[PDB]
This record gives structure tokens, C-alpha cells and sequence, in this order.
């Protein structure tokens, strides 16, 4: 099935398509072979942005 991960730490989004997030929010990992930024979906927000990868870890 899928991997979901989850948020290590709270994060403020300092550039466009980059999404803001709190400790404890989940997302499903949209594409992750373009760097360590990876295009995430959040389980809370239904949004859909970049995330750093080293804020998460798989639930």
C-alpha cells in the first residue's frame, strides 16, 4: 500500500508553491524524484505543495 509521513516539526513556508504545516500533520507523498523539496498532499488541508523531505519521516 502506500507510505504515509508524517511532520517532525512545524514549518512556515517562505516561497510560492511551498506549503505551511504543523508537528503531527500527514501528507501522502505526491512526487519525490525531483530533490530532497517533494510535492506532498496534505491529509489536513487538501492542499497540494512542496514540502522539505528531512521534516518528515514515514508514519
Amino acid at each position: 500500500g502506500v507510505t504515509l509521513f508524517v511532520a517532525l516539526y512545524d514549518y512556515e513556508a517562505r516561497t510560492e508553491d511551498d506549503l505551511s504545516f504543523h508537528k503531527g500533520e500527514k501528507f501522502q507523498i505526491v512526487n519525490n524524484t525531483e530533490g530532497d523539496w517533494w510535492l506532498a498532499h496534505s491529509l489536513t488541508t487538501g492542499e497540494t505543495g512542496y514540502i522539505p523531505s528531512n521534516y518528515v519521516a514515514p508514519v
